[PDB]
Formats: structure tokens, C-alpha cells, sequence
């Protein structure tokens, strides 16, 4: 096999969605193949699998244009561990759905949330699928400050193009 091994999918960038700061950014780090900028979606392909790794793990969490940027390996995988909660109108925040969490015996690898609207919902992942089953069905359909929360898993790898 020689597929995966030089593509990095960058997010959407805004009105300067061009090359131009995708070789500023993703210049200093190896000798960029090629590159591509679409209005929706970024992708890069190094001429170096390393270049390309390194760029992955480091542009990844980075800031541009005042958001949040995310890169990773041009690919898609198979099966995971997190769900999405719902109908939770709550300020919480990942320390709180984190620390009910781990104290109702299901400990997390990551967590999120949405404070920016009155949509109330988060999501969460696990190390490991047990806890993951376990604490959607322990989560799922729970009263909470007068309100019933409940936990769903979402799944949305990449299509296969």
C-alpha cells in the first residue's frame, strides 16, 4: 500500500481561503507537494510523510481569522467511543459534565460543549467503548435541574470520496 502517508484536511477557511497563508502557515515544515484551497474544506499533501505527520499534530489547534484552526491525515477510520448529549440547558461546561463524569464511574478522554447558543447540547469520549455504552445508557434519559438530558452517539467519518 502507498495511499495514506502525504494529505493533510485543513477546515474552511474564510473570504482569504487561498494558498497564500497556506504556505505561510504550513511553510515552515517540510517541502509542500502541493496544496488545496476550496471554499469548504483545505487540503495539503507534503512532499515528506514526516513534514506531513509533524504539520498534522502542529497546525492542528491552531488560531487563524479569529476561530480555531483543525487539520488532520486526509483519511477516514471505523468505529469510536463518544456520544453527543442533548436537551441540556445547562452552563455546566467540560470541567462539570467531566467531573459527574468520572465521579459516575465513566472517566473521559475528551469533552465538549456548546455555550454560544440556548441549543443546550455537548458531547463526550471515552478511552474505552465499555464505559462509553455504560454511561450512554446510565446518561440516557436523566432529570437534571428540571430538565431530562439525554445521550445519543454520533457517528461522521469523512465519505469515502
Amino acid at each position: 500500500g502507498e495511499l495514506s502517508n502525504t494529505r493533510l484536511f485543513v477546515r474552511p477557511f474564510p473570504l482569504d481561503v487561498q494558498e497564500s497563508e497556506l504556505n505561510e502557515i504550513f511553510g515552515p515544515f517540510g517541502p509542500m507537494k502541493e496544496v488545496k484551497i476550496l471554499n469548504g474544506f483545505a487540503f495539503v499533501e507534503f512532499e515528506e510523510a514526516e513534514s506531513a505527520a509533524k504539520a498534522i499534530e502542529e497546525v492542528h489547534g491552531k488560531s487563524f481569522a479569529n476561530q480555531p484552526l483543525e487539520v488532520v491525515y486526509s483519511k477516514l477510520p471505523a468505529k469510536r467511543y463518544r456520544i453527543t448529549m442533548k436537551n441540556l440547558p445547562e452552563g455546566c461546561s467540560w470541567q462539570d459534565l467531566k467531573d459527574l463524569a468520572r465521579e459516575n464511574s465513566l472517566e473521559t478522554t475528551f469533552s465538549s460543549v456548546n455555550t454560544r447558543d440556548f441549543d443546550g447540547t455537548g458531547a463526550l469520549e471515552f478511552p474505552s467503548e465499555e464505559i462509553l455504552v455504560e454511561a450512554l445508557e446510565r446518561l440516557n434519559n436523566i432529570e437534571f435541574r428540571g430538565s431530562v438530558i439525554t445521550v445519543e452517539r454520533d457517528d461522521n467519518p469523512p465519505p469515502i470520496r
